[PDB]
């Protein structure tokens, strides 16, 4: 499996699966500061799955590792903002994180293998 570009379509399909998940609902758009007045006191770099998709679709990721960094920021921002480890929105983040890591591991492995094969000589 030595296609250096295959990660992009794989990431588009995994973002489609995440957008079908009810658990992604809170993570698909920005936080309204009228609903959460303190959100930006706590979170200095916001991130959501619409921004991740639009970055991928614009050709502004060079590797799946960069996409993976931004998706992990979505989840770390949820862990930082939550006032309880058993909040509804934080608990949704943890299930979605487990699904994302399960699916992204082959994408990263295949990309890194493909690049190694490219630089074999
Ligand atoms: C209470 C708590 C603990 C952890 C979080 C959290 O990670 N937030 C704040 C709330 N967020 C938000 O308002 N997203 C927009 C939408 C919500 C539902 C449909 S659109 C997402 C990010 O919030």
């Amino acid at each position: 499996s030595y296609d250096i570009q295959a990660w992009k379509k794989q990431c588009e399909e995994l973002l489609n699966l995440i957008f079908q998940c009810e658990d992604s609902e809170p993570f698909r758009q920005p936080v309204d500061l009228l609903e959460y007045p303190d959100y930006r006191d706590i979170i200095d770099t916001p991130m959501d799955f619409a921004t991740v998709r639009e970055t991928l679709e614009a050709g502004n990721y060079e590797s799946p590792m960069e996409l993976c960094k931004d998706v992990r920021l979505i989840f770390s921002n949820s862990k930082a903002y939550t006032p309880s480890k058993r909040s509804r929105i934080y608990s949704m983040s943890l299930r979605l994180s487990a699904f994302f890591e399960e699916h992204i591991s082959s994408v990263l492995s295949d990309y890194k293998s493909a690049l190694r094969f490219h630089k074999r000589n």
